[PDB]
């Protein structure tokens, strides 16, 4: 009762590959809408993500629904619940009006809960950005993609990633950029950046990529990571968004301590934000 027949998954539109499908075995279009993750070779990677998501059960983590086999039973698809409001990246610009600071801080708490739960299971997300934070409702958010998530080996503080794959470098901590080492503290750094996005209502002009590119200047490509490391070494950071209170920025800056050991924890973040609400 967690297997989806590929012929029954009717594609609607791309979500991010991740596609919106309607699983409709009765053929009367009454079937339920679902998010489907497939390959655009790296079947072993998607199988790892499936094992990860099936093992996550939390209010602030997108629900695993099942798996769809691509014949001759040689391919796999990840089936997830579909949240129509989409990611913060698409939702926040559309609702700058109803979403105040209180609501943004509740989202920050929820992301931190989802991430702390992820941390307790010994995983590093390595891709925490607003595009990966889904809106269940105006009161609830969920971490919605685990495509770069890795399990930290027992008795180790981090996972080392040595591959030819792409990385969200404008969300990465110094240790990730310099040594390819990913700690729970590196996810804390990425949360800080995600929180910046959320506070700027995911305005494209104020995105971490747009701001850092304006700081770094004209840059290839192959030199982006070095220029970014240098900027972070000098102590430069994403500026406090307009009308962002000191208390929130101070928490945001604690996610951005150059050394991983000097950063705050997700639990200290939960408590910090919760103390600001009402
Ligand atoms: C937007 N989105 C989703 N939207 C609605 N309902 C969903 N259920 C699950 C995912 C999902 C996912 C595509 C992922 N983002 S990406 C391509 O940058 O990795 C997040």
């Amino acid at each position: 009762p967690t297997h989806f027949e590929k012929r029954f998954l009717k594609r609607i539109r791309d979500l991010g590959k991740v596609e919106l499908c309607r699983y409709d075995p009765e053929g009367d279009n009454t079937g339920e809408q679902v998010a489907v993750k497939s390959l655009k070779n790296h079947i072993a990677d998607l199988k790892k993500e499936i094992e990860i998501l099936r093992n996550l059960y939390h209010e602030n983590i997108v629900k695993y629904k099942g798996i769809c086999t691509e014949d001759g039973g040689n391919g796999i698809k990840l089936i997830m619940e579909f949240l129509p409001s989409g990611s913060l990246k698409e939702y926040l610009p559309k609702n700058k009006n109803k979403i105040n600071l209180k609501q943004q801080l509740k989202y920050a708490v929820q992301i931190c809960k989802g991430m702390d739960y992820l941390g307790s299971r010994q995983y590093v997300h390595r891709d925490l950005a607003a595009r990966n934070v889904l809106v269940e409702s105006e009161h609830q958010v969920k971490i919605g993609d685990f495509g770069l998530t890795k399990a930290i080996e027992t008795d180790k503080e981090y996972y080392t990633v040595k591959d030819d794959r792409d990385s969200p470098v404008f969300w990465y901590a110094p240790e990730c950029l310099m040594q390819s080492k990913f700690y729970i503290a590196s996810d804390v750094w990425s949360f800080g950046v995600t929180l910046h996005e959320l506070l700027t209502y995911c305005d494209s002009d104020s995105s971490p990529m747009a701001l850092f590119l304006k700081m770094i200047g004209p840059t290839h490509g192959q030199m982006t990571v070095t220029r970014l490391v240098n900027t972070l070494k000098e102590g430069k950071r994403l500026p406090c968004p307009p009308n962002c209170p000191d208390e929130v920025y101070q928490l945001m800056r604690k996610c951005w301590e150059f050394q991983p050991s000097n950063r705050t924890s997700f639990q200290n973040l939960i408590e910090g934000f919760e103390a600001l609400l009402k």
